[PDB]
């Protein structure tokens, strides 16, 4: 299970850096 | 130990997102 919640943290920064750059170029 | 190092990663991502939203709001 923490294994696990390691991948769905990796998850969690993908999906911030991805609205980071969504909202970056304005 | 895993339980609140899942915390802590899980506020630092909240306090990230709410810095952007803030930085984007403008």
């Amino acid at each position: 299970r923490e294994s696990e919640r390691r991948e769905v943290e990796a998850k969690k920064h993908k999906d911030e850096v991805a609205y980071l750059e969504n909202y970056a170029k304005q």
